[PDB]
């Protein structure tokens, strides 16, 4: 049974899982969320947002915490607990960065920084972050991290566990680079042949190659080739998809390399990462910007036809759930949110003061729509055919182009029937839509809070028949048959609340 | 046993079911609710608001997916539901008209606007309309029509099904007739003889007898006539009581011919439907104004003496409620509410934003007191001896002239005790009162938000008494006591708050 | 076993039932609550109130329908209703006058204005309540009254029944006697040597020995005399207590005789029905009058020397419960509430426009309370020991005397401790408190929003001591202890809230 | 098995019970709930708050109400029910001072001033206060006090019982001394040498040696005496620790002598009961003073090298909960809430109108938090290593000092997370933290509405690592581990809001 994989062809991807495209409705668990005797915060949690694929960390500290004595039975437990529970599983390696600082490494590692030394400021201190240029740290980090691998690979033939996540937003907070002398040697170098061939440059130094960006383009080339070795070796021993996820800088007004986490896949250095990281799936963003012009211009720009969108955290606040399906319009790998458990603890202002079952049911909503047509939504994706929208504040109008024939409109705010005057959009940002291309003249579509009305795109398609407006569901790819839509329910475009409801529509033209 | 049928005689009207007069206290699912996936969404809601009838969509692309392919399927399980739920059924028959336009038609039909053409306006443009003259567009809803007849008299002689509505709500919006060469043959012809009689003219063409009503006349007249025709010969399968439904124009301040749908049965061309459809029963107005005014309005011009008043749909908004009463007032067969389903679709702003059991309980309590004496009060009808009416803001008395003995004083808004001062009305339009004259000392009364106090209407009745004010209910025809009203249940007239009570009130005088 | 009995003499009076004095602790039913099918809306309301005696109308009209027709099935359900519900009956006798008129005398009394004529007004006219002066009305309505006392002998030997009122509100609106021939003939002769003795005055006509009050006096005695008779002979056959009850006139400001009531038991012919009425037991006020000063005030004209106050009707709105105790401390019978059931009537604006558990709540803590010690607090009231007191508005202390040695302090709205200021009353007048000497030195308290103190009264008991404070509660007269309040519970007074707790208070002094 | 006892060396304490430090979380009843019939109000409070030791009276009135004829039928019913319900047992023996006050002592005590005399003011009134220097009242008070030790002994083996307190607010209202004859006889003489030489002063007079001072410094003197001889005779039967309880006078602005209660242990007399009273272990402060300053003042003044803290009372209004972990920070014994039942009694002004679920709630989490490491805690206590702190209005940041190495940072209304701006402090005052310190780099911490902020507090540990932050409990003194706090739950403090939470908080340094 094949086992899953990261597919990627001319600028379209796929996450194989069980044979097939698949898109992750995710949840990840709170950073201390990791241990047998919380996991019944946990659950209860997941089973009213309904997830399909949870993040959980897997600490350094907790699988070897003495040198060379591995304990893995808390991935045996989390993985009857997800197959117990249905859903899949991604792993968070919690090892030589976690936010850019070793405390999830043993008390062996992060207390001796001796064998494993700290960056050290231009200035001479030392601070939290691992410097990437020591071979001790990265010798025992992949060693731990293969025995990690191997382990997984005898206890999940079943695959429960679709992609691995090495290092936890790597990077350093309060210097652009390291400057010890370690890295003054390697920096004082010639820049490889690799880097100097994808950056279209001509040999020499670092200095004089990259001028003023130098110190930060080494210190990213430099925690790359870190964490490829990492997913290198891993690979070899069980070969899940790998990415790293990225503490993002500013994308209008980005402050200075080490204000944000320098040398992490920020988005000025997606080609230096990629170069460094040829081991590595993707490079995700971790969006914690609930303002709609800078969260969509991030989707934007980690989505490339060298890098399939995943938007491995996102915040947990009731607006964020709209992000879902502009998200999935990208035709990446899915969208996941963060801090979902019940253990009382709360990440605002980033995320929500409480989470609850009010403050999941707008993602819920997303994800129950979604999984009642998660393959063909998946394999519209990998096709590059899914379409996905929220609403903006203070615009009450969208226009999506689907294809030659048809478009659609998207109308926030509105009654399901004839008003008068300008459409109001929502008090608050609330509504979204996502529509599938099956073929020229069929779309799944589904959405919330939210008017989609089809209509042509072309003199070709100016006698638009609805043909069949049918509610229903996938059983897998089998289309289960609810009702036609017909009458009031399609005169004013077809009008979505609340509740989960999926549609497909064949359009015809009169003739 | 007889079947269900309409009779109507010197402005006295009956729907016999069962043998006697009945009263239609009906339910409309919305447009899309005609599926067997969707039906534990409208069960629930018929239990809360407990009508007698229950209107149904049967659309022709359901029941004829392929021409010649008939699928009755949903027929028979919804007799089945409705005997299990205790309802009676009235069909509408969703075909070449619905709301105007042809989307309810089979894909074969719909699609091929050579075999079935559509209304062309005066400057040649195809419009969502079909055109009544195209002779195949008539055989095809017909032969369908036949099909539909024959399977019912084949599963239902139980006569779960009362009435049949061929259509809903034909017309024309965007022309006020066809104006392609098909129709203009038949509009330069003459007048058929049989309009010329009923409507007290001299012979010659339409532009001649008719004037500037021309182009409106011809198409009343031909749409009537296609449907008297559909309704014909589906009769003389199983000759169900049949009525068609009328998108209103408005009563005081009406639109253009085009605005409103143009060719329905709108209270301009009421004697035009009379003459083209002998084999429609009655002409039955969709009441969507609120307005006090405006709403008796319609019912006064729709109640003829050659037009029983059947109200077939109006708003689910709980102001709506109280009009039940005023409609039974005038002596037709019933009334019905649309949009009553748990599918969370709204018509509002014609109609509530959700349906629930809130909004239920306005309509569900009269629709409880009424069937406390149902089969009385449809006697009464029969015989014209219902009188009923409902608050108007503004005005907190109103006097119902009864017969030659007894009026009755209704008083909106005050306590059921002595009060001081002028009756302030409810704070919102809630009340209404209904009463049946049994016998010329002997009434049924019931109402709601509302005081009932009967008086003499001359010196013979003076010296009034209160011989009996029973409170019961009747088991078919039998009346059930329970108590005898006296004291302060009778000193300031009879008071009606928010629970279901009927009241059988002989007067005698002292002498 | 000995019947119910009221005893008087020289000014205590006492209702004996089951041997032993007995205080009345009423609910009455709303007027038309006297059927079989109604009886399900009585009980539970009743279940929550928790009266000791209800009050029922036993009406004319339907125990004898038709002349000589007796019906006493309803009469039988009662009985065995209140067995199961523990409660004890009074028995309303609704017939010659309700409210003044004739309405529930049978069909063939109040139709037949002939054989039983109405009162005729000055200027001719006749009027809605029948004379008092018609030999025949007399005749039937006794007849019925004496097969009525005949049948609950013979049924009720148990002795549920523990009073009768004959009649209801009797007296007349719109005149102030009745004018016809036969009631001048009378007027213009002797007045009777027993009322001439009582009045102390010297015989004459009417017009003579009364002069500008002969005409209320006049219809005072007729009525008096009329009720009287019927008393007398009900009496014969089963000699239960018999009390006829008031529609008062105002206290301060009456209107004219025949705006209220006239010739009814109001405050200024009480000596008059006292001289008409030797088989009456006493004249209880209907007080509907929720001000204070005119509550007050009433109770204490009908607390007479020879009159036993029984109050057997006031409002069920909240503010009335708090007049139960005032109305005990007169030393009379008890305290009725009208209008108890959950028919859905409201007689607004004199009771609640709702009874529900929320407005019953108020009176059933002072039923629960008076009943935790009912027969040693009726003992009390027998012996003329009971003090009872009302929260007045804007007066938030109150001082009852109770013997030469104690007096009570009264405090309403303060805290149950040490406070600084003057005492702010309750925010709404609720508080209460009834107090019983058991003997010089021991006193039964109970009281709610209100603080008791006791005090010294003289200074031989200057040096006080709380000896005991228990709570507990009577089982019948054995008193069950249950703790002794002391420290924080006495240093305040005694404080009550929202819970009925009795408490048996013996004070000493140290020496 | 070791019975409890109060040890003290060097000012460190403990209360050992069953052989180890304890630390009471205690609840006392209302002062009459010391009666069987109403404990059923009693236990279900104490279910929700969770206390681990119940303070409940045992009054002399109850034990001997007839001179020799004992009955401690009461105290065996309650030491049924404080096993039955898991807590321990501090009694109150509520006798001669009760409030100062003899309304405790028996009848044949209280009502005999002539054998137990009152205290006389300088002007010869009696009043409510018995007189320190009579033989008669203090042989029967310990006569009595003895039997009760005894039959503590006898049916006491499990040491349900841990402290006794003998009198309650022992002390006079309305006068600094006794001045009768037979005070101002002892008063004239000379000073008792134990007390000379304590106060550090030369023999003489009363009024010699004390001066102003005199009248109050005698009066507590004689009350020491006699409560330490009631102590010493008790002891000798059954030696229980004993301490008795103090109505504070104010700490800034006190009154005088008399208008607080004189004689009682309060702050200026403190040397004088340690003198006196050398058979009683400590002097508990009684606080119902809710203001910070007052509060915390008052703590600091009772915890003496010589006096083990004990808050023996307090109020059970929300804001007073939050004061529990600055009295353990003091290191004595505990901390007790007053008014802790549901029989509806309300000691407002001081204590809240109503207990209840909702009111008990920030107790409740206090007691449940301490209870998680209860015998570790009270270990910290007894070797003076536990720190508390509680939140004061207008400051929301305190520094709490560990030890050289570590201090702690207490914020008080932020987030759990990074914020910007300065900390606003909870809106209410409600915020505490409480800390053990285990071994100088492990430490337990609890708190809530909190940050605790762990920081190095020499050079020495500038380069501090979180080791482990271990949640858990303790079973006895063996760890339960639940899961490793890390990522988000440590990089801002540690993070408490509304639920128990016990973390083992191991440091380190990077070298």
């Amino acid at each position: 049974t094949p086992m899953p994989q990261f597919v990627s062809k001319d600028g379209k991807h796929a996450l194989m899982v069980d044979g097939a495209p698949f898109l992750i409705l995710g949840a990840q668990v709170n950073n201390s969320s990791n241990y047998p005797g919380i996991m019944d915060k946990v659950w209860p949690a997941m089973q009213v947002l309904g997830p399909n694929t949870v993040q959980v960390p897997i600490a350094w500290e907790q699988v070897e915490p003495e040198e060379g004595r591995f304990d893995f039975s808390f991935v045996d437990t989390l993985l009857n607990q997800a197959r117990e529970h249905k859903v899949r599983l991604v792993l968070l390696w919690f090892a030589t960065w976690k936010n850019n600082g070793p405390q999830y490494a043993p008390h062996w590692v992060k207390t001796d920084n001796q064998r494993f030394p700290r960056v050290v400021t231009r200035e001479g201190k030392s601070i939290g972050s691992l410097s990437p240029h020591a071979q001790a740290t990265l010798d025992a980090d992949r060693k731990a991290f293969v025995a990690f691998m191997q382990h997984l690979k005898k206890v999940d033939p079943q695959h429960t566990v679709i992609m691995i996540q090495p290092e936890n937003e790597a990077g350093t907070y309060g210097s652009v680079r390291d400057f010890s002398p370690m890295a003054q040697k390697l920096f004082d170098g010639q820049v490889p042949d690799e880097l100097i061939k994808r950056m279209n440059k001509q040999p020499g130094t670092w200095a004089q190659v990259f001028g003023a960006d130098a110190d930060e383009i080494f210190h990213a080339w430099s925690i790359g080739r870190y964490i490829d070795q990492i997913a290198q070796a891993g690979k070899a021993e069980y070969p899940l998809p790998m990415y790293v996820n990225a503490a993002l800088r500013g994308p209008f007004n980005p402050g200075q390399p080490g204000q944000y986490a320098s040398g992490g896949p920020t988005d000025n250095v997606l080609d230096v990462w990629k170069a460094a990281g040829p081991h590595i799936d993707l490079l995700a963003p971790d969006i914690y910007m609930p303002e709609y012009r800078m969260y969509t211009t991030v989707l934007e720009r980690y989505a490339r036809p060298d890098n399939a969108l995943f938007v491995a955290e996102t915040g947990n606040r009731p607006e964020y759930a709209r992000y879902l399906y502009p998200t999935l319009g990208h035709n990446g790998i899915g969208w996941s949110a963060f801090g979902i458990d019940y253990t009382r603890y709360s990440n605002y202002p980033l995320g929500a003061k409480h989470v609850n079952e009010e403050t999941l049911a707008p993602f819920a909503l997303g994800f129950q729509a979604v999984s009642m047509g998660m393959r063909p939504f998946a394999k519209a994706a990998s096709e590059g055919k899914l379409h996905g929208t929220a609403e903006e504040p203070g615009q009450a109008v969208q226009e999506l182009k689907l294809n030659d024939r048809w478009s659609a409109t998207i109308t926030y705010g509105v009654p399901q029937f004839w008003f008068k005057g300008e459409p109001p959009g929502n008090p608050e940002p609330i509504g979204a839509a996502l529509i599938a291309e099956l073929s020229p003249d069929e779309f799944l579509v589904t959405g919330y809070h939210a008017r989609v009305t089809l209509h042509p795109a072309s003199d070709a398609t100016a006698n638009m028949i609805y043909d069949r407006v049918e509610e229903g569901v996938y059983e897998g790819n089998d289309w289960k048959f609810q009702r036609n839509w017909n009458g009031d329910q399609t005169d004013y475009g077809v009008n979505f609340s609340s509740v989960p409801q999926l549609l497909k529509i064949k359009l015809a033209t009169y003739k």
